[PDB]
């Protein structure tokens, strides 16, 4: 159906924005526990990616046209914009953790209706939910206070 | 040197695009002979991926900032944007062989310049150029008919 | 529960039987385009055995007593029958895609009885459903003109 | 969310005394198939460790406290005590059949909360049912007769 | 020639005849020495696939059809039909050790035609008896006694 | 003789504990340089569970009869207790430093009770020594201020 | 010394094999190109392998190798190759009969090869297998039905 | 040393002794727990080689000559004559079991003596008494009876 | 057929023999180009223990009882003592050159009878015939001079 | 340029050359020092067929027409004929170390222009250069007296 | 040339003293975030490693005689001498950091008259620079703040 | 204690030095067996580095200070002085077996008081001088008369 290629594509459009700012973060960071941050970042940016791949060939099996254009994601993402230059730790933890919160909150809101339609992506939502709330929690546990 | 910075720049924007854009391919195409090209994306888009993060460490190894960020990217690529909804086997291997061949064509036109300033960079813009050029080969010798 | 074994033994007979009409066409299959559907169909063929594997020993797991024999698949499968000589190509992706397409349908027929009592089994069946499609995507996409 | 830390620390709990007393069998076990019982119970530690892992990122990245120590183990969890000398072959299967039999059930019986509020975590559960169901099914085959 | 690809073809179902009949038990045996038989059981539906390829290969390379299909083998193999029900362990080995030899007898009388006709494919069969003669050993060993 | 295991029983307690604890650690571990320690401690338990059965089935070997359950453990430890809550890491770091060094020195007083009767045991609780002191330090060179 | 004689035709027909596969490897263009641009490595592949297994067990029976370019230029039996760009249903043909010439030669030879060393066959009959399968796996591109 | 020549001479031939026991009751025992008794004396037979290589080199290394022609090994080890024909479970397990416990007492005769002139043998002796010794418990532990 | 069972034990002492000397003499060569031929040798054993074992588990399949003891080796071996003492590189070679010869030889004489019952053990014989030969031609070619 | 394609086509007609000249050395060398030289001129063959494939590709790439025919390769190739016949290994070691420099002469003379044209293939030269000459060396100096 | 030969044996002793030296740091760091210089250090030894040996190889192969003494290296060393003891994370970082700019730097000087020389050793410089600031921008990038 | 301390510093200074000398003559070698000592004294070099760092590792968990910087390596160690030139492979043999019996001296004269006060590392250095020998012998058979 037409609403539900519209809302796996609002899902697919987070998902490489996200991709794309992990990336970002990825080359521009500077300060504290750099290696660690390095790392988990690649993480992130590998499972992202695989993620979208996967939303875009079951969207393709359910006879769907994508939309993963440059343009589209510009136009149609909804994550905050990522500072362009060399950011501290704090802040980028703190960003990244409010990009994968939003990303997550999309795909919480989408869930219900995805799985009144097909329970097959559903369970795809279920798996992308679970990794991204666990790279979440590794990451903003830098900053936690206690 | 900040005009180093910005001959990087563009080089990255053009390979973030030519990834984009290259997995858009992927998703979308159908036709005839589907599989081979199917594989050859996915393969183009590691390479790409691979390329852009190279380019990326080794920018900022000699301290410049990068900016990766899509609206970035839409504002300053230079390939043409990639035509909507299932598309020919035929007509997305030509658009894919004109993308590549920009994107070389660029490589070759700042090539002087890091070439005169850092032979080290100039080495990976040589990779870089080889792999690509070997990609759009593979890609064009599909339609050629002889 | 003799409902729930009949319907996942109606489901195993299925998947046996379209695993042997998956090799029978991958040896049998000859045309344009030849290997990346005798690569395809032996793709197809291992996902299948190994998801028909997984229902035996699940169905095992709860009690129940499974029939595998040939006697019993080809007396209660709803596949079918698969042409037994030399098959051009266009044919033999039109034959596999019914295939996938009937096999999806009696999963889908069968989900909500089996979901009704099982999540587990529920959530085999979702994956088996998100495997066979992306296949019969991916051979149907050989045959498609736009 | 506190009632859902609880069933999550039940079901943690009740992984970790599995895990152990396993391991106690598994070191303990004497008796006719001798060396295939100690490779099927080091499998299911092995397992019951990964699925308690599992379990405890999961819900400590929903922002809960796991609560593993020994003495919380010791005061808190379900499945009886196991045997303290050398067991024949099938008194230490029917054990092991009965402390799964035991653990599934608790699973169960969460599952309609964990549903209730977090389908990712209903999934997971779902995950942990069928491999536990699967390794049950694999012990409790050794003593069944005809 | 036509007789040498009815003989070839009278392996080939035997060989998928094997498969299933071997799948069939390493799915419904229940009894002592259970987990052994589990695992030799699907190391001979391994074997039996991979000959039973193998032939299918060998036979369509050299301009011949193969006809693997469920009704085929059902209407044409030679192997006795197998019990329906849950079986013991001296039962299901004893059986299996009829089959395999039954599929082994088969070969030996067309490997006097194959070796007078075709030598490579001579020693493709004598390949597979002799894996299928050390299978047969491995499994009928259990019951042997003194 | 009874001392000799009821020694080596003491240890594989001793090494259960620590390893339980472990575990505690790496799942409520928060604050400043997460990675490092969620990695580490995996790392540490990972060794601490090999050491433990390779010391539970030495012990085995020796014709003793190990007591790995979880009341044992409880009621027969020497490691302190672990804090329920989440906790900084500075005070975890400081923590798990004191566990190893409990766990040491209690092999440092068996080991010449060990070394008196059994050599290659003494080598397996110098390899276990060697293990644990790495780790020590590995941990405990966090905090270190010069 | 006549079997070092068919050996040795067999090698010169396998090295030349090689180069042909080579040859078409990086000269083919048209339809399905991936496919056989992957398929003739395969095959080039698995004629070094057989070439080498041919030299060193002939080696073995103490007979001594020629191998060089201008024996096999003055001693193969393929026929010469196009030095241009070639549609991939000519490039398949060719392979084809390439493929078939060098199983025929090999079943020429087969009868009194196997006759003195029963070694020796075993190994020809796996090099007929494996291209006799090759040989199949490429010529079904332009079957008509 | 010549004495420190023969004591190893004699571990050497001892185990070179073993290795073809095991590998003969591997080959020709029949019964019950057939492939875990085939796999568990190949696993032997592996371990008893490399532990007879590590024996040769290291004596080499300290400048002594080997001796393991098949005429000195008949003559010189002290494991007694294995049955020549097929032998029921219970007895090759009895037999295997006395023969590891033959060499590895040998091994405990010799130790002090290597002890006494090179600890760095004295390693090796221990390694080699270790496995033996978790061999033999996991072969006597099958025919052990509560 | 007690003719076929005493070929194939004749076969199956040679090797073992064989085997036991390339040990022997990896163990013991010493002089100039050391280091090839104690790589060599250690490849030869490795090759000749998986044929014995192949012959062994073959005559196996076939009914036939095989005899490996030491006492039968070495009473019914053909091959010729090896010198026990260190020896030059040149005698060395010309000793295994022999040894292989003699091996190779048995193997030739019994080949008639055997494959006047059995092309699958030919088969194998063909193929220990090729692996001794390719490794006689690598010993050999180490003392050649032209 | 026509001029271009024919500097890489000799360079691919002399590596072709030198694979073929490699293997004819490795099968046919014979006397002291056999398998260091074997393993080499093996390791020669594999790098030069590397290289080989390597420019084809590149060419290929660069929209030229290889001609790497046998007729072709024995008409234009540069390197001298090789003898017939066992050859001792001093001599193998000569003429092979005469055709690797010969071969680094041709790339050196050519490598003015490929600079000077296209960086890219530069590159690939000099990687070529390197491998070369490092087996230059590495043969080479067996025959170095001091 | 000589020259040649000197220019390439400061870069090699160079080389050969950062990698003892970061060896040093490797072992005597302590602070916070101890784990990731811990492990990069291992990295950047690793990598000064393989550059020395493939520098030793290359000039080995243009007939040069490398001087890797540990006098002559320190005799002819330019890195400033690394303060012992255990040091601060921070002054470590800064040390290691200066290091590789003094070894970079020398690079970059004789990198003018290498690529005048041999551009195939231009090329290995060029590799060198790029990993080596790689590592020094990763490490240097701990200590920033911003 | 401050001995051990300098005890442990003394060894490691001894395979700091050994492992400069083995990349030395490793580079520098030339003559027969050329290929042969080549690896070797690559796989010695491996080794010595694994031991030096396991060394540095046990002495920094035991609270103490490594030196091991180039300059401390040339004024405390205790090996000779390698030739600068290039050197017959009899001659750079016999360097290396009087190096390796250097190095291994000074451990055994170390290992009393090393045993003395840790069993565990007593056992390092037991592995060491047991690997070490292990070389010394594979090297040394090269140049042996007899």
């Amino acid at each position: 159906t037409p609403e539900f290629g519209g809302n796996l594509q609002k899902v697919l459009v987070d998902l490489i924005e996200l991709s794309l700012q992990g990336k970002q973060a990825h080359w521009n960071v500077v300060g504290s526990n750099f290696r660690d941050l390095h790392l988990q970042l690649d993480e992130l940016v590998d499972f992202a990616r695989e993620g979208s791949d996967t939303i875009a060939e079951r969207m393709r099996a359910l006879d769907a046209v994508p939309d993963g254009r440059s343009d589209t994601v510009a136009a149609t993402t909804t994550l905050p914009e990522f500072p362009a230059f060399e950011r501290s730790t704090a802040d980028v933890v703190d960003l990244i953790t409010t990009r994968i919160n939003a990303t997550v909150d999309t795909i919480r809101r989408v869930h219900d209706a995805v799985d009144a339609e097909d329970p097959s992506t559903a369970d795809l939502l279920h798996g992308l939910i679970d990794g991204l709330e666990k790279q979440a929690w590794l990451i903003r546990s830098e900053n936690r206070k206690v």
